[PDB]
RNA sequence: UAAUUU
């Protein structure tokens, strides 16, 4: 059992270090919680492992080596078969970790590794982007710690002595910034079967109601709007959940609050959503909400269809226009570009599903009449 | 809280 494995962490040394507020200062070390066990999940682990270390000054102490080394000497002593190894790391990896651990899994099939943050490490900087992106290639599973992980995280690994884990305030918060900004590191592309089931323009029949919306960011430079290729990628809603956004949150919003976490400066920007749905009357609200805040921020709204929120939604768009958003419904060339730009196409190019061309200039002229009203 | 990497 993990308690006769691992000596369980204090539950302030968890709370301290697995806080996952995006900019933290003050916390001078990583905490790596690992399980080892076999092809087949649903077991106790074959092993589990608590490992710390300083981040500074020697990166060959951070708990990812200590773990690479502690599992060498384990895999002599046991015998040898196929090994699913999961982390939850306080700190992402640095970019000798990430390499070290890339080399490692590169150079071993037998084992997979899955690695669940707290929080991304400079995750502004290119090299660290970079070296992420070179684990992610060698095959490790990376993602953001949620309320599920933190959870287990703690039955697991804390000592604490029965009662349950309470999460702190703003979890949800953060867990969607850090996984757009995963995202966007790891430059994840959209499934095409999703794209293509939600981005067609046809009349909607099924009875999801979901909102995918991709994202780019150009800044003015020499009188030419010009690419700013970082912040580039898709999101979609949050559904509802007690242990995230009891009332869920919208596309749009998950968009707004990814803005000011860039931290762009005083120079011009056009933001660019193309979004599944054209948002509701709360979404249109906050969106000219933020316009009316960030004048250096302009917005352009695509959307593929329109969506009757049975509610203000006409009033909604036109309030959006009216405080300076361009909002279009998307063509064909829109559609194609988000193809070409965000989803995991693989070569193939864009084929438009049937209609797309009518069904664009319907929702137009829709849009047209919204906004003359 | 943009957060000491030899
Ligand atoms: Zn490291
Ligand atoms: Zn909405």
């Amino acid at each position: 059992q993990i308690r006769n494995m691992v000596e369980p962490m204090d539950p302030r040394t968890f709370v301290s270090n697995f806080n996952n507020r995006p900019i933290l200062s003050g916390l001078d070390t990583v905490w790596l919680c690992c399980e080892v066990k076999t092809k087949d999940p649903s077991g106790p682990p074959l092993d589990a492992k608590i490992f710390q270390g300083k981040v500074y000054p020697k990166a060959k102490y951070h708990p990812e080596m200590r773990f690479l080394r502690w599992f060498h000497k384990w895999r002599q002593l046991h015998h040898d078969q196929e090994y699913k190894v999961t982390w939850y790391v306080s700190w992402s990896p640095c970019t000798r970790c990430a390499n070290s651990v890339a080399t490692f899994l590169a150079k071993d099939p037998k084992v997979t590794l899955t690695i669940f943050v707290a929080r991304l490490y400079y995750f502004w900087k290119p090299d660290y982007q970079q070296a992420l992106r070179i684990l992610a290639e060698a095959g490790a599973t990376m993602k953001i710690m949620n309320y599920n992980e933190f959870q287990d995280c703690w039955n697991k690994f804390v000592d604490g002595r029965g009662k349950p884990f309470k999460p702190w305030n703003n979890l949800p918060k953060h867990y969607t910034l850090l996984q757009a900004t995963l995202g966007e590191l790891l430059r994840h592309l959209m499934d095409p079967g999703t794209f293509t089931s939600n981005f067609n323009n046809k009349p909607w029949v099924s009875g999801q109601h979901e909102t995918y919306l991709c994202y780019k960011v150009e800044r003015l430079h020499n009188d030419t709007w010009v690419p700013l290729n970082q912040h580039r990628g898709f999101l979609r809603n949050q559904a509802p959940n007690i242990h995230g956004f009891p009332k869920g949150r919208h596309a749009a919003l998950c968009f707004l609050d990814l803005i000011p976490f860039w931290k762009l400066d005083g120079q011009q920007y056009r933001v660019t959503c193309f979004t599944s749905w054209s948002p509701c009357f709360s979404c249109a609200q906050e969106m000219a909400k933020f316009i009316s805040n960030n004048e250096h921020v302009s917005l352009c709204i695509f959307a593929a269809r329109i969506y009757d929120d049975q509610g203000r939604y006409q009033e909604g768009l036109r309030t959006l226009h009216r405080d300076g958003a361009k909002i279009a419904m998307m063509n064909y060339s829109e559609f194609e570009y988000c193809w070409d730009t965000f989803v995991d196409r693989q070569g193939r190019p864009f084929q438009p599903w049937d209609g797309l061309d009518e069904h664009s200039q319907a929702l137009s002229g829709r849009l047209r009449a919204i906004l003359q009203n």
